[PDB]
């Protein structure tokens, strides 16, 4: 299933869905590992997070080049914090246009970050003001309120049964919620549920910081953050 290359780590989710996974050796907490997704949609390919460092970001490219070998037209990262955009250059450096909420970009600059080129905005219901997400093919965006931050945004990819939660969504055994430092603590519990009325058919979730999980996923999440109310 895993297919190691280099110091990453790549597992094909279903036809034309990868995930990656990179590692950051945090002080204090060990080595982290950060997944993000990658998709072909026909001729080209779309990324889903940074690595954590441009190099790492980098690398992805290459493995992109090697097992895929068609252009990455675009990027999104799901919230400014460096596990999903601390290799914004590296995309940049390539050429890729790159796409985040419009309030992770206005954040970037003093959580040490690179904003990306592009902001998305966001319909009171949550679903992307279309505009601002053109030729997104597959990729469904949708801001589902405040949670581990409050720019954090999810994505589902149509023609699958997949949807990713990014760094909001956390796996049906966690212990915890991690890191509430930057987290809205009211909201969360709504955001997470939202996040699964969004897209109610993916029986295959993806996150930041645990393997593919069922919908269990979210109701676990979701009970977790019952209790920070
Ligand atoms: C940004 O990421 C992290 C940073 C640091 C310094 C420690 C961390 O320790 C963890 O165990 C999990 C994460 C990822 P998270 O902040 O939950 O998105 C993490
Ligand atoms: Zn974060
Ligand atoms: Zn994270």
């Amino acid at each position: 299933g895993d297919q190691r290359f280099g110091d990453l780590v790549f597992r094909q989710l279903a036809p034309n869905v990868w995930q990656h996974t990179s590692y950051l050796d945090m002080p204090g907490f060990g080595a982290v590992a950060s997944n993000g997704l990658i998709v072909r949609d026909g001729g080209r390919v779309l990324v889903v997070d940074t690595a954590w460092t441009d190099d790492q970001t980098a690398q992805i490219l290459n493995w992109i080049k090697q097992e895929i070998n068609l252009p990455v037209a675009l990027a999104v990262v799901t919230h400014a914090h460096q596990d999903k955009m601390g290799g914004m250059d590296a995309l940049h450096a390539a050429g890729i246009a790159t796409y985040a909420n419009a309030l992770s970009n206005q954040l970037a600059p003093q959580e040490g970050m690179v904003a990306a080129q592009h902001s998305l905005t966001f319909a009171a219901n949550g679903w992307v003001e279309p505009a601002t997400a053109p030729n997104f093919g597959p990729l469904k965006v949708f801001y589902p309120g405040p949670g581990h931050t409050s720019d954090n945004i999810t994505v589902g990819i149509n023609g699958t049964d997949i949807a990713f939660g990014g760094c909001l969504i956390k796996d049906s055994k966690a212990k915890s919620l991690g890191n509430l430092g930057d987290a809205d603590t009211e909201h969360y519990a709504a955001s997470a549920r939202a996040f699964g009325a969004a897209f109610p058919k993916a029986s295959m979730i993806v996150m930041s910081h645990s393997a593919p999980d069922s919908r269990a996923a979210i109701t676990h999440t979701a009970r977790m953050a019952d209790k920070l109310r």
